[PDB]
């Protein structure tokens, strides 16, 4: 029996969950009490639910209370014993869990149920420790930006505690003078300049009356450098003369030269390019039904960093970090639409236990920031968790590690990334009517969409709801899905500054003031002051402005997606900001939007130069073969897969080259490519150039190689016209460090005005984040950790056939590789892996050695890649030649014999040196006619012939009859890969990481392959297609679903209507199931996966009896069909007593990764009475999977035997040789006979984890046959379909 005590004006409920943690967490645990000397004999946790009441539940609500906290893997459960330590979220903070967890109760009518709230009980057992021990065990349970621990149960309820609202706070200038604005800037780190105090004492002064603290507050983020961009739209002098233009001015150098395709720079959060005309696929708000549109799906891009708060809380400040990005996405122009995202981290050394590397040296750090191994544990975790609930897939990035003692600009020093680059960015699709902004008539509805604010903006700990924001972004979508209908007179994103930047933001953007009444902004937090309401930085809002006649309209589609919105405010005619507070009557802010907007001078940065001289690499301690081991365990070279399984890469059904790239899934793919819908082969494509380490030898040469390397790594896909590739150029630096600053200067110069317009490449978005290092005392001694001047630059482009991407793939067929050396033979070896490996920065670094040359190797590219000359390429980067080798025969999982005596004497400068250029691959055959075409180019005397890829584990580099290097190629591969599987190992379950990476050694793996059982290319429902009778099909989906669109499409192509059914849909009447022979529960993240994935969604129908006779009713009927896939099977396993036959169905739990498993997985088709199956039964082929919670679990063996033995199970996971596995990842979720999908009896229902409708395009299938059509096996589930329902 559950708890129940008095808490304020409520009744607080305690009700006691489940085991929170598997072995081998509780064993981790208990060995870091061992390694810190706690003699702790035993630990359990359980999780505990706190439910705040606003009035009783009946006991038929209580056991629906109860029900409903019942989630999650089945664990050993254990009589409480030795001490209790609580942990809960902080007082005064609201868990994403609670927000999620508490729209599941009040969707299944749990009205009382005011909040739900989460800890875990720890029950330690430890009978010696003092006390100052039980705070040190203590620390390692929580954390201490987030969270607090209790020693009783009961003092939960302080975290439901409600304060009455805090008034609005005066600064009293006109009875202290000036002193009381220092006075505030001091209390209210507001941290304004002199000129900025002489500015408000005056304006004030004027007016005659004291600001508020909130319009203080207000006026010091719109005026921080930072919004303002103080520093880029500075006047500079340089080395005593004045400079002609700001670093803005000569970033829109490049515009001013090449406008080509561009449809909107500098004037919206994201740039805008013109994209492709295709049939977009959406559900039309009449009909409900998804039809295909025939017109422009233009391009739009745009890349954030969110480098402090990632320094403070990684995992949050990572979330955030996408999460704010994917707002400006989705508020570009009238609405948009993400698609696909981009990742960058830049740390220090990793430092990793137990696996040191020899040019790694604890510096210290400050005690307030995480390590570079916190950051990159939990920052990635962080960026995954909100682009895969979002549910737009992560398809490209960078990872580097820097943290060295260098003679650089200002001497000798420590330069490094202690303060991180955390960098998310993506592309969208934009209609063209909506690419501009319109117009705000006077008396529109002034908006927020989105959560109830909390008091956030301790203050750096960030805090992400991505569910939430897929509502907003349904939202969006079906206003802009309006056409010429849609009601989004004018959108922005809340970011920095709240809605304090971003309400002003909109009225001015639309010529208006606005006024606003404070009371009717949604809150959870009604003792926050109108400062913390109006500036909080709460996450996942927008703003927009809505004629007041499509307010019923607007209302309407927030309401079907279940996404908050509340009019707050009236757009003015006078260009006026007032806020007005109904509670206290009285007007926080009353301010012409002139004073609040008001600019104090531009600065002059008035600098010097300062050039380090570069000292040769001592060599004493050098050889090739002790270098190539070393530089392939420098994470930045090393192998990637702990960031990139981490994140779903197919949600949409639209990408066609993702990181993980041939039968072998090694992730070195150069680019990202996507399709342009559902049906084209046109595209975009996504890459990344970076080289910071350069800029601590030469600012100008780091700045051009990022623009090389972002063209190289993109070259290799079929785009045409270099002006077709459009730049972001995000800036990080030490703004004031010595050198740092003319550096800069120099850097955007040498992009900006001189490279970018030569080679006609556009930079029409960009970022700056200028205070990257970092301070502490560490002895006596003062230290000082900064950031080398890093520019990243992404490219994006439109794409010609996305069919026609190469990948580092190599094949062993007759054969040719040739080198591009867009080098010229300087094989530079300053600022490279091989220097940073061994401590040194060395004394020249690569550069741009001749711009005719690189657009030459562009054009060159382009042109082989669309006569289909190329079998594959990689790019140079870092690590060198000897690098992009390698990659290359880990893709192509063959050896390599080449030799370099053509490229110097000097073997280790031509093998390391990271100059631009690469490797292609062409046929024996076409080798001569290659190489004149590149000779057209002008290339003649950079291309060399290297040799050949050949079959074997034989990697050898000779030098006329000298064996340079040579190694068996699993040898280096393994070594490759000893960082994600060190990563993998300390952050998931152990035994997996281990099983991952000792499969790598195995060279017998024959990749995934296929064996079909029928002729994928019969198109089995065409009769039927052909009659023109198309039967509908109900592709369900409840709130944070995701990957809905796919899924209607795949049936689509089958020949049927699919129709868009929410279940706001059922529950309004609006749709019926008795209409329907056909559903399909659809994947993503219901409600957050919160109580369990699939869960809420199940309840909600369970809970609600008309909804659930109507899916008993579907699901009894003779000929009904249905299937559930990833987040529907899940959900539909929930709902077993209402499907018949079903009753030996397992549960889908926790992976035992414990980690999200985004993977291309090999399974097989069983023999089951399945109907989706048919004519598939003993085929073998990869699927798409992403999932955290897809392990099959029973209740006991006699339960596995009793599924076994009645023949239901449908598809199981097989390792590469064709056996069924439980081995990991081949296996991703560790489901006991590789169970992945199961049937009923009658084989009219049928469940599966992985998502066929992300695969059934043969182009959007990561690795495949060769020979295969546009249809891959799985387009025969959909088929199968159409033909049994006749
Ligand atoms: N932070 C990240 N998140 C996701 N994927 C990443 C990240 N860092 C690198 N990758 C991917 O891993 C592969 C190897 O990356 P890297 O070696 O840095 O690329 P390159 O050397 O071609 O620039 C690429 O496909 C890249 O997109
Ligand atoms: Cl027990
Ligand atoms: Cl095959
Ligand atoms: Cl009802
Ligand atoms: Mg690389
Ligand atoms: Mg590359
Ligand atoms: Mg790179």
């Amino acid at each position: 029996g559950s708890g129940l005590v008095p808490r304020g004006s409520h009744m607080m409920e305690i009700l006691r969950g489940s085991p929170a943690l598997s072995a081998f967490r509780i064993n981790k645990l208990l060995a870091r009490f061992q390694a810190a000397n706690l003699q702790v004999h035993n630990i359990y946790a359980e999780y505990v639910h706190f439910a705040d009441l606003n009035a009783p539940l009946n006991d038929s609500e209580q056991a629906q209370l109860t029900r409903l906290l019942q989630y999650g893997p089945a664990l050993s459960s254990h009589t409480p014993a030795g001490k209790l330590l609580l942990v809960t979220p902080r007082p005064g903070t609201i868990s994403p869990w609670s927000s999620k967890a508490t729209d599941i109760a009040h969707n299944c009518g749990l009205q009382q149920v005011d909040r739900l709230e989460r800890g875990v009980a720890y029950y330690i057992e430890a009978s010696t420790l003092t006390a100052e021990q039980w705070r040190q065990v203590a620390a390692e349970l929580h954390d201490r930006m987030m969270e607090t621990v209790f020693s009783s149960l009961t003092d939960a309820e302080k975290l439901f505690i409600h304060h009455q609202p805090a008034p609005v706070s005066s600064v009293d200038l006109l009875g202290e003078g000036r002193q009381a604005l220092i006075d505030a800037n001091l209390r209210l780190g507001l941290a304004l300049a002199e000129d900025e105090i002489d500015y408000l004492q005056e304006a004030f002064t004027k007016l005659g009356r004291n600001p508020n603290d909130i319009e203080l507050y207000m006026f010091a983020q719109a005026n921080s450098e930072h919004c303002r961009h103080k520093i880029f739209n500075a006047d500079w002098i340089i080395d005593g003369k004045p400079q002609p233009k700001s670093l803005f001015k000569m970033i829109k150098n490049t515009f001013e030269t090449t406008p080509d395709y561009v449809l909107s720079a500098y004037k919206d959060n994201a740039a805008v390019m013109e994209g492709s005309a295709v049939g977009r696929y959406f559900a039309d708000h009449n009909t409900g039904r998804y039809d295909f549109h025939q017109e422009p799906a233009h391009i739009l891009m745009k890349v954030e960093t969110h480098n402090h708060p990632t320094a403070i809380s990684p995992w949050p400040g990572a979330a955030t970090g996408s999460g704010g990005e994917i707002r400006d996405e989705g508020a570009t122009g009238r609405g948009a639409k993400p698609k696909a995202g981009l990742v960058g981290f830049s740390v220090s050394n990793l430092r990793i236990p137990g696996f040191e590397q020899p040019w790694e040296e604890d510096f210290g750090k400050p005690e307030r920031i995480v390590t570079a191994l916190d950051i990159m544990t939990e920052g990635p975790l962080g960026g995954a968790a909100f682009n895969n609930e979002f549910g737009r897939p992560a398809l490209t990035g960078y990872f580097r590690t820097y943290e060295e003692k260098v003679n650089s600009h200002n001497g000798e020093e420590l330069r490094g990334y202690h303060k991180p680059i955390m960098l998310a960015g993506g592309i969208g699709n934009i209609r063209a009517d909506h690419v501009q902004k319109g117009e705000i008539v006077v008396g529109a509805k002034l908006i927020v969409l989105g959560g109830p604010a909390m008091n956030i903006g301790f203050a750096s700990v960030q805090r992400d709801n991505p569910e939430m924001e897929r509502r907003c972004q349904e939202v969006i979508d079906r206003c802009w899905q309006l056409g010429d209908a849609n009601p989004i007179l004018f959108i922005h994103d809340v970011g920095a500054g709240g809605l304090s930047n971003a309400m002003p933001e909109l009225v001015s953007d639309g010529g208006r003031g606005g006024k606003f009444e404070l009371r009717d902004i949604l809150s959870d937090e009604p003792g926050m002051s109108p400062l913390e309401i109006w500036c909080n930085e709460s996450q996942e809002r927008y703003v927009l402005a809505v004629a007041a006649d499509q307010l019923p309209l607007f209302d309407e589609l927030c309401k079907r997606e279940r996404a908050p919105y509340a009019v707050i405010g009236d757009a003015t005619e006078e260009q006026h900001l007032s806020l007005h507070d109904n509670h206290f009557d009285n007007q926080p802010i009353d301010l012409p939007l002139d004073v609040l907007l008001g600019k104090t001078p531009k600065m002059t940065r008035d600098v010097q130069t300062l050039k380090a001289k570069g000292d040769a690499l001592n060599r004493a301690d050098i050889t090739i073969a002790d270098a190539v081991k070393r530089v392939l365990h420098l994470p930045t070279v090393a192998e990637k897969t702990f960031l990139v399984t981490i994140g779903d890469r197919t949600v949409t059904g639209m990408v066609a080259r993702d990181q993980m790239v041939g039968p072998w899934q090694v992730p070195v793919a150069d680019c990202a490519v996507t399709t342009a819908s559902l049906d084209s082969y046109y595209g975009e494509a996504m890459s990344i150039g970076e080289r910071a380490p350069v800029a601590l030898l030469d600012f100008a040469a780091s700045a051009r190689l990022a623009v090389g390397e972002a063209l190289t790594n993109i070259a290799a896909t079929q785009i045409g016209d270099i002006k077709r590739i459009k730049l972001s150029a995000n800036w990080m630096a030490a703004a004031g460090h010595p050198g740092e600053d003319a550096g800069l200067y120099d850097a955007v110069k040498a992009v900006g005005e001189e490279l970018c317009p030569q080679l006609g490449l556009t930079i029409p978005v960009g970022k700056d984040s200028m205070s990257m290092k970092t301070r502490w005392q560490e002895g006596n001694e003062q230290r000082e950790m900064t950031s080398p001047l890093s520019l990243v630059i992404s490219a994006f482009a439109r794409v010609e056939d996305v069919r026609h991407t190469l990948t580092p793939q190599l094949s062993t067929e007759d054969n040719a590789l040739l080198l591009i050396d867009l080098g010229k033979g300087h094989n530079a070896l300053g600022a490279t892996a091989l220097a940073q490996v061994y401590r040194q920065l060395g004394d020249k670094p690569a550069d741009v050695r001749d711009v005719a040359q690189l657009k030459g190797f562009y054009d060159a590219m382009q042109a082989l890649v669309a006569a289909r000359k190329l079998l594959a390429w990689h790019d140079r980067s870092d690590g060198g030649l000897l690098v992009t080798l390698a990659e290359m025969a880990f893709a192509g999982h063959c050896g390599v014999q080449v030799d370099i005596a053509a490229l110097g004497d000097d073997h280790l400068a031509a093998l390391f040196n990271e100059e631009l250029g690469g490797v292609i691959q062409v046929r024996a055959e076409d080798r001569d006619a290659v190489e004149a075409l590149l000779a057209q180019y002008g290339l003649a005397d950079c291309v060399h012939y290297l040799g050949q890829a050949l079959a074997g584990d034989r990697f050898v580099i000779t030098a006329n009859d000298q064996t340079v290097f040579s190694e068996s190629r699993t040898t280096l591969r393994v070594w490759w890969a000893e960082t994600t599987w060190q990563m993998q190992r300390l952050r998931d379950n152990p035994q997996c990481a281990d099983q991952e990476h000792e499969a790598k050694a195995n060279d017998t793996d024959p990749g995934l392959n296929v064996k079909l059982s029928f002729d994928i290319n019969e198109d089995i429902a065409a009769p039927y297609i052909a009659t023109g009778a198309r039967p509908k099909v109900a592709v369900l989906r409840e709130q944070g679903v995701n990957s809905h669109v796919e899924m209607a499409a795949a049936f689509h192509r089958a020949g049927f209507d699919a129709i868009d059914v929410h279940m706001s849909d059922l529950l309004g009447g609006r749709i019926g199931l008795g209409n329907f022979h056909a559903l399909v529960a659809c994947g993503g993240f219901s409600y957050g996966d919160v109580l369990g994935a699939g869960e809420g969604w199940a309840k909600s129908i369970l809970f609600n009896h008309r909804v659930r006779d109507e899916f008993e009713t579907f699901f009894h009927r003779p000929q009904t069909l249905a299937l559930g896939v990833c987040n529907g099977c899940q959900m539909m396993s929930n709902l077993r007593e209402l499907i018949p036959g079903s009753e030996l169905w397992p549960r889908f739990v926790r992976n035992h990764s414990d980690r999200f498993e985004a993977r291309f997985s090999l399974v097989e088709v069983t023999q089951s009475p399945s109907l989706l199956l048919q004519g598939m039964v003993g085929s073998q082929m990869p699927i798409a999977v992403s999932h955290g919670e897809g392990r099959v679990e029973v209740r006991d063996d006699a339960h596995l035997a009793a599924l076994e033995s009645k023949g239901l199970v449908a598809l199981r996971y097989v390792d590469n040789f064709g056996k069924v596995t439980e081995t990991y990842p081949a296996n991703p979720n560790g489901s006991p006979n590789g169970i992945t999908a199961v049937t009923t009896e009658n084989g009219r229902v049928t469940i599966m984890m992985p998502h066929p409708e992300r695969v059934f395009r043969t182009v959007a299938n990561s690795w495949h046959p060769e020979n295969w059509g546009e249809d891959s096996p799985w387009m025969r589930i959909f088929r199968n379909a159409r033909k049994q329902l006749g």
